[PDB]
């Protein structure tokens, strides 16, 4: 009767804080993107470069 | 009736819960991808590097 009302709080509460860590996880996430894809296009630029160099050093014997 | 009505804010709730995980599980997906694109990235700069200063520590 309100062991069942209590049953179901409780419930409600699990999910409740489920909510708010996932809310938390994704704002973490959402906050590191874009240093993530700027490190990507330095590293992809990098590689580039020193491909590029190789080649010049390689054709010069 | 009135269980009726608590049920719907519990579905709202599961809703919730559901859309949250699918949004972070896509999110997480897409930043795993570049984070190992990177790292492999970082790891094949550090062999043309050693390549080149061994090419240049040759003729030197």
């Amino acid at each position: 009767v309100d062991a069942e009302n209590q049953v179901e709080l409780e419930e409600k509460t699990r999910l409740i804080n489920q909510v708010m860590e996932l809310q938390h996880t994704l704002e973490d996430l959402s906050a590191r993107v874009d240093a993530v894809k700027e490190e990507n296009l330095k590293l992809k630029s990098e590689n580039q470069v020193l491909g590029q160099y190789i080649e010049n050093l390689m054709s010069a014997s």
